[PDB]
């Protein structure tokens, strides 16, 4: 429907990787191949929606810089509703920046996000009537815990999908998984969370029990190459074997699965089929070179999912 919309909370970084033409020598300039790439879970994810083509708006910070617009600018041509940003008073525009080689291999990477904690209770309750009639909201573990709570309390019975990022990012929800709708881990994250530890496919029947038994409505954990384990506190569980897919380029993988998750239940599909049409995203994200993938579209991911 036209004034069904989708809402994503979470960071927006300027993703700089460079690698060397030839072998690194330190001394200076080593001339090689530098991109910007947009970036950062929530930003990301508000993308794959449009793309699959939910209207999604971007609740998120950039800094009063330049460039900062520019991300903005650059999301908006992808369908992103971008009008709702903080556009922070002469602060950094988040960035991870990463040094890749001629392998393709990243080295080291530095990673500038403070700016997420711009993303606050208080700029977020600005926007509460506009985030309380949303189909769905999808937030990510890179903003602050005050904020996500802000949003769990908040959510006026709609559904809260929530990216955990990372294990450190994670530990965030452990407290508040009975008001989430769906999470979305992977095997480190849900160690992390539960305590258990996850050695293999044996082990995550205890792993979403433990979920379930702390509030938990839906489980997506990814194991990697083992797969993807899904689990209802309703009672339905299952196991989706991975796609082959070419791998180019992992990141923006988690991105486009938590994209087709969210979109597939705005649309109406059950849980199994949801996680199979986002294992196909997924898939979809990897084999580009880029973080979002530009084919991404519901026509082409139901192609992938059969083929």
């Amino acid at each position: 429907r036209e004034k069904d919309y989708v809402v994503i909370i979470g960071s927006a970084n300027i993703d700089v990787a460079g690698y060397s033409h030839e072998s690194l020598n330190y001394a200076d300039s080593n001339p090689g191949k530098i991109k910007f790439t947009p970036g950062g879970v929530g930003r990301n994810i508000a993308q794959n929606l449009a793309l699959l083509g939910n209207k999604a708006w971007l609740l998120s910070a950039v800094g009063s810089d330049f460039y900062g617009q520019s991300l903005l600018t650059q999301t908006n041509q992808s369908g992103v509703y971008v009008d709702k940003c903080l556009i922070v008073p002469g602060e950094n525009t988040s960035s991870y920046l990463s040094l890749l080689d001629n392998t393709g291999e990243m080295l080291v990477a530095i990673n500038d996000m403070n700016i997420s904690n711009a993303i606050t209770a208080e700029y977020l309750a600005q926007h509460r009537e506009f985030i309380q009639r949303a189909k769905v909201i999808v937030a990510d573990c890179n903003i602050s815990e005050e904020a996500l709570a802000w949003i769990l309390d908040n959510a006026a019975n709609v559904p809260v999908f929530v990216d955990p990022v990372s294990a450190w990012k994670c530990v965030k929800v452990r407290d508040r998984l009975n008001q989430i709708h769906t999470l979305k881990p992977n095997r480190l994250e849900a160690e992390t969370l539960s305590g258990i530890a996850l050695s293999g496919r044996d082990d995550v029947a205890k792993v979403a029990a433990w979920f379930h038994q702390h509030g938990l409505n839906r489980l997506v954990l990814s194991m990697g190459g083992d797969g993807v384990y899904y689990s209802d506190i309703r009672g339905e569980n299952g196991w989706s074997a991975p796609i082959k897919t070419n791998v180019i380029n992992v990141t923006g993988a988690g991105d486009a699965m938590m994209a087709g998750l969210a979109s597939c239940w705005v649309d109406g599909m059950p849980f199994a089929e949801s996680v199979r049409f986002a294992q196909g995203c997924s898939s979809m994200a990897l084999s580009c070179e880029y973080t979002n993938n530009p084919d991404l579209s519901i026509a082409n991911v139901i192609s992938l999912v059969e083929n």
